[PDB]
């Protein structure tokens, strides 16, 4: 009731506030919305190894919510060092005894995500392999995420 309310209004501002690419919207027992069960996609950000590929995530709200972040997982997973072999993405943000805020919209955390695709951080490291290519060879790395990339544009 808290978190539904909540979201509702994250929905709204959502559908008149968000940026070109980026998609987020419920799931739907049919018609019916869950408010607890986001799709999403981010698009790579122009002038990466990243620019042209849609990498979607599911969002997944609790009852605790908003005092509790949403747990976010690429679907599928993604090669990146802060995404676990799962798709869970590792962000400061979406940890509760972090830096974690009931303010943060929808918005902030799909922006906050795209960031990092680009920008990991090293402190760190969810994913094994990711994370050694990062440190060791950039150019492989790099040729990995573009490979990836290409995998997930559209169409």
């Amino acid at each position: 009731g808290i978190a539904l309310s909540r979201l509702a209004q994250e929905r709204k501002a959502w559908r008149k506030d968000h940026p070109f690419g980026f998609v987020a919207v419920p799931t739907k027992p049919d018609g019916t919305m869950n408010l607890m069960n986001w799709e999403c996609a981010i698009p790579g950000k122009k002038g990466t190894p990243w620019e042209g590929g849609l990498f979607k995530l599911r969002m997944l709200f609790k009852d605790d919510y908003p005092s509790s972040p949403p747990k976010c997982k690429f679907e599928p997973p993604l090669f990146h060092p802060n995404v676990y072999p799962s798709g869970t993405v590792c962000l400061s943000i979406l940890e509760e005894d972090k830096d974690w805020r009931p303010a943060i919209t929808i918005k902030q955390i799909l922006l906050g995500i795209q960031e990092l695709l680009n920008e990991p951080n090293i402190q760190d490291p969810a994913q094994a392999e990711a994370y050694t290519i990062y440190c060791q060879n950039r150019v492989e790395y790099e040729k990995r995420v573009r490979a990836q990339a290409k995998k997930f544009a559209p169409s």
